[PDB]
């Protein structure tokens, strides 16, 4: 089997990047993003893309209106289409679909997707695949053009084995074989789900070393770094933060938790939790740092759930607000790429009373008690800081929850700022 | 400044002993004297049996031995001599015998502050205390040594701490470079050698945790494993299976970290990682009752092979080795065992068992003489020789049906032999 023509039902930050990296890599096959939402796919013909990627946009020119477009029209691309792409959405497949087409899972949640995917399709010659993304936002095009590996799940049966390896034909215009991991439809689901438990299980491993390190004078880069030297653990994913966000990980971990419950296995459950249950926590700890030190203006510097990305979705940025919110303090909040109505529609009254959304972060920072980082954009160590000292309320607080103000301490003490440290007495 | 050029070591046994070696052996102009209150320890390691197994030992021992490398059980005198004492109570036998500067060296991952409570008696009573925590493993101990990730010293900030720190680091800069070793204060160092090691035990529960997913749902987690690895963010190593981590180290320094955290009163901190035990202990109760779950609900004075007690290969080691507990669940459960380890002597195997071990357990010279007439052969340690036994030849003085339990992977790709052959094969991590 030849794929020549892909549709992919979702125009967000897995579907979107994804294709357009596809259609640059693979002239010869024209490739349709899809959406129900019209705004969106409007904003993807636009020269202001609908989603903050690092390099998207070049990448999207390139082969945009060439063999890559983006439309409304769902039906179409659906009936034209050689795989389909799924970022009950399987029952408007079926009424668009004739023939031979590849239906491949690229979501990680619900666990047992095209497990209930494929189950609809025998209720009515559709082949079910799975697919998860790896990329990650802020580096998506990055990961996309060299993933460390990309993972094909399908039937072990002459059809299922043939819908795989034309779905690997696709990504060996870029991807090495060597690279392509190839199995079954639930061992991929469980792969990419355990990967992810893993990823936020190292976060809450070194979270919670940063909370003994405040407890004990010692300094958790100090630490993490000893610790990243064995070549058995690993350097990356050690970074000390306020606690992990974004739309996977905490959703991941507890789409785990119900499926070991679900299987009897209530230890694993008990397990896992304790990923989730660090990461709340160290959300309340370093919030309660902050309430402590001031016995208010509040500048909350950075509401992404990581830098480079204007993704919101379960940002420690949101909790951290809420809880200074919750206890009457007035934010203003900055920042560089989320837009100023997704900061409103989050911390929903309270928001008009408490919220202010600066346009840059000295206006934040002006008239404040505090300023507090909680996301790891790089202009936050490059700002002005004898003059946000000046027009900062005193005595001026820093809280940074991000690890961005270091080799910066000394600068900042002697300016007249007092600084607070994730992971630092 | 300082040079050092004698050192004593108190304590020859799986860390003190190869760390002297590899010094004595990287330093040829520094006399490194070992010293044990155990004669026989001692007497063992100037003989041509050391007193424990590691590879390549023997070879390093005996190329520095008797010319910079000493073995005694003269303690008062080598401390004495010693420009730095290694500790691998015991700071009041050093006071006793030493006078001027001496540098004591705390290598031990816990207590927790052993280092702090030393460097306290030494004020109740002129000494420094440095903290020096080993990364080694046994069964690579010696090649661990010779090229290290990295090499961790702890030192108080102050003009003389900094100057013991200094001269520790002249001895390790014969073989290892300096961009491997990290310097910093006493207690970021343990805590450092505390974090790692806990962070070590985690990812071995969590491929564990997983293990138990795959055999509830029909994956494989060696697969599974293999696409976890290939994440550079998460790494491929310490992601193989087992029925249990062992060792000296891993559940004694979670528990102490667990410990210390109750004590700092860091409940959640404490919950968090008392689950790499917890699971951990689970793991192993598992294994057990597949086993005994495989043979009909009753392993009552039905025979059952044992291979291997260490708690890794190329080791002699057994200190919570997963093979104890194993064998303890299905002795108490009446099964008749027959234990083979190329390395572990017998007298150990018969120490950590204990009446009971009179009944039910026989301690084999060969592998083959402990599957005759065995209904069910389990493999608790990887042992690398497992893998190459014939296979035909075991199948055919066992009782049938013969079952296998493989609870390390090591029989990965003898599926289709071993199951033609006449096996029932049941493996962690597995349908
Ligand atoms: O050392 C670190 C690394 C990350 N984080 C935080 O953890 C969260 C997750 O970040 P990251 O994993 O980089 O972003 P995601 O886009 O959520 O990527 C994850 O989720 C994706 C979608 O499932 C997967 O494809 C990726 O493999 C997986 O890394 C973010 O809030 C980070 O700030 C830390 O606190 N410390
Ligand atoms: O992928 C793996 C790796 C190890 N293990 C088991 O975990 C235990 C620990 O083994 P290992 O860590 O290899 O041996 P140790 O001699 O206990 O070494 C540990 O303990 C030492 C003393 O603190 C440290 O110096 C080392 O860095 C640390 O690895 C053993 O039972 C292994 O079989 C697994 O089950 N799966």
């Amino acid at each position: 089997f030849e794929i020549k023509k892909i549709c992919c039902i979702g125009a967000g930050y897995v579907g979107g990047p994804t294709c357009s990296v596809i259609a640059h890599m693979c002239p010869e096959i024209r490739v349709t993003v899809v959406d129900v939402n019209e705004s969106r796919i409007n904003a993807w013909n636009s020269p202001t893309l609908p989603i903050y990627e690092p390099g998207l946009k070049e990448v999207v020119e390139s082969c945009r209106g060439k063999n890559l477009f983006f439309s409304t029209n769902i039906d179409d691309a659906i009936k034209e289409a050689d795989l389909v792409f799924i970022s009950a959405c399987a029952r408007r497949i079926v009424q668009n679909s004739n023939g031979y087409k590849i239906v491949t899972e690229k979501s990680t949640v619900p666990v047992r997707a095209a497990e209930s995917i494929r189950r609809i399709f025998d209720a009515n010659n559709l082949q079910v695949l799975s697919n998860p993304e790896f990329l990650a936002e802020g580096t998506a095009i990055k990961d996309l053009k060299n993933p460390d590996r990309v993972l094909i799940g399908g039937d072990e049966t002459p059809e299922g084995q043939r819908a795989v390896q034309a779905l690997c034909a696709v990504y060996e215009h870029w991807v090495p074989r060597e690279k392509i991991l190839t199995t079954n439809t639930w061992s991929s689901e469980l792969s990419k789900l355990a990967a992810n438990a893993f990823l936020a299980q190292r976060i809450s491993s070194i979270n919670s070393i940063s909370a003994l390190c405040e407890a004990t004078g010692a300094d958790v880069e100090e630490v993490a770094t000893a610790i990243g030297m064995d070549q058995r653990i690993g350097n990356k994913f050690l970074k000390a933060s306020v606690g992990f966000g974004g739309s996977c990980f905490q959703k991941d971990v507890l789409n785990l938790v119900y499926l070991c419950e679900a299987l009897n296995l209530p230890e694993v459950a008990r397990y896992w939790q304790q990923v989730i249950d660090m990461n709340d926590y160290q959300r309340r700890r370093f919030a309660s740092r902050i309430i402590d030190s001031l016995f208010k203006k509040i500048a909350i510097l950075g509401f992404a759930f990581k830098k480079d990305t204007g993704d919101t979705r379960e940002s420690s940025s949101i909790y951290i607000s809420k809880y200074l919110m919750d206890e009457g303090a007035h934010l203003h909040i900055y920042d560089p790429k989320v837009p100023r109505e997704q900061i409103v529609v989050d911390l929903s009254d309270q928001v008009s009373r408490l919220v202010t959304i600066s346009k840059d972060p000295y206006e934040a920072c002006d008239g404040a008690h505090a300023v507090v980082i909680c996301t790891e954009w790089d202009m936050f160590k490059e700002l002005d800081y004898e003059r946000i000292h000046k027009k900062m309320l005193k005595p001026a607080f820093i809280f940074d929850g991000r690890r961005v103000l270091d080799g910066l301490h000394n600068e900042l003490q002697t300016i007249g700022f007092q600084i607070e440290t994730i992971g630092k007495k």
